[PDB]
């Protein structure tokens, strides 16, 4: 009955992992709330985020992660994948975000040449793109809400405009479904949430999509 609790060390690839489904036309966004958690709990590292689970009263076996490559068959070809050994995650199901993100890539390529590196799957903000949907879903979950999955939709499409415009598989709707699915069936990330936002609307400047999240953040308090 273990928690996958990543450390720093895993932090880009976790980011990647966002950004390859931010990229997919239609994307499957079933395991995006776990993604973005993941990706909140590298931020806070291993240490810090044991620390919340146990303080809190959760009872946590935390279990390591770690990059390793993956070689399976893809059309006859043996194929090379890194991926992330985790509990919550399957290397089924993260093989088959990245084929599905090279595929939505390669027609990225036919459509436009080479990709700009905002309109990548390795953009260095793709992470925080996917918690500002968690930053939208916990202001519904905070205001006593549970039919607030419209207002997330339509608060995201105004403020997320310019990442929409970046993002293809940037679906608020899919996105806000599986945040709310995690913090519901997961209430233990609504701590780690918490916590990441506290100490992320610390650091000052930036990145625009820090900036966005630590107002979207900065809200769920009273703004
Ligand atoms: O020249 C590049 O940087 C490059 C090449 C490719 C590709 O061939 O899919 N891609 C896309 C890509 C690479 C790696 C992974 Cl893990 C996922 C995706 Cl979508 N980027």
């Amino acid at each position: 009955d273990s928690i996958d609790t990543p450390n720093y060390d895993v932090q880009k690839h976790i980011n990647k992992l966002c950004g390859m489904l931010l990229i997919t036309e239609d994307a499957n966004h079933k395991f995006t709330g776990l993604i973005g958690m993941l990706y909140a709990m590298s931020r806070l590292g291993r240490e810090d985020t044991i620390k919340i689970l146990r303080d809190a009263g959760y009872h946590v076996k935390a279990n390591g992660v770690d990059v390793t490559t993956h070689r399976q068959d893809i059309n006859g070809k043996e194929m090379k994948f890194e991926v992330l050994t985790l509990a919550s995650l399957t290397t089924e199901i993260q093989i088959n975000i990245e084929i599905e993100s090279r595929k939505s890539y390669k027609k990225m390529l036919k459509e436009m040449g080479e990709v700009a590196p905002e309109y990548r799957h390795d953009s260095p903000d793709c992470g925080m793109i996917i918690l500002c949907i968690a930053a939208l879903v916990i202001t519904k979950l905070a205001a006593g809400d549970r039919s607030g999955l419209t207002a997330v939709i339509r608060r995201a499409n105004n403020v997320l405009k310019n990442e929409m415009k970046r993002y293809k598989g940037l679906l608020p709707k899919d996105i806000a479904n599986s945040f709310y699915e995690v913090f519901e069936k997961h209430p233990h990330f609504i701590d780690v949430f918490v916590h990441f936002g506290i100490a992320q609307s610390s650091t000052r400047g930036g990145s625009r999509v820090e900036g966005i999240f630590a107002g979207l953040f900065m809200n769920a308090y009273g703004l």
